[PDB]
């Protein structure tokens, strides 16, 4: 779903670092994928594609199912790789993240 | 130190995508960086030059400076990182990365 948003090498590149499971992690993610150098807003309209809703949040389940917003049959996050990456983004603490999780988490 | 053992090319593109601090990932690192389809023999050595030899371990204070084995210049691996590669790999439950903890974490 991020076609035209971000670069189609990037996201292929992002993809193929994490392919093996257990080998995902969220800083390598984003700054290869090329979200870490993109403006405050255009992380917000990411989260927005992500969540189908700026004012919408990404629930553990879906959290899970991460890579597959940039490509459809990515592989699901192991259960390992989704508790870590709640953990970092939900800074609200409300077990799941919104678009201020977000946009703090591709910055940090 | 690993001049010879590994590709040049791979371990720079190892330590490449994990430049930036909290970015690192072991399983990552070790396929990136050739070790992962290494025979356990050759996974072996790797551990020896490493560990300076094949009776030694890996302790926390160590683990910490692993990428300068790579690239002595590399950068430290943050309180994090270290944490959580210990963990992972310590299955004999010393506290620390010995050649058996190592040869299996490497090949996982
Ligand atoms: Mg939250
Ligand atoms: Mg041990």
């Amino acid at each position: 779903a991020f076609a035209g948003v971000l670069n189609d090498a990037d996201i292929a590149a992002a993809l193929e670092a994490c392919k093996a499971a257990d080998s995902f992690n969220h800083k390598a993610f984003f700054a290869k994928v090329g979200l870490t150098s993109k403006s405050a807003d255009d992380v917000k309209k990411a989260f927005a594609i992500i969540a189908q809703d700026k004012s919408g949040f990404i629930e553990e389940d879906e959290l899970k199912l991460f890579l597959q917003n940039f490509k459809a049959d990515a592989r699901a996050l192991t259960d390992g790789e989704t508790k870590t990456f709640l953990k970092a983004g939900d800074s609200d603490g409300d077990g799941k993240i919104g678009v201020d999780d977000w946009t703090a988490l591709v910055k940090a």
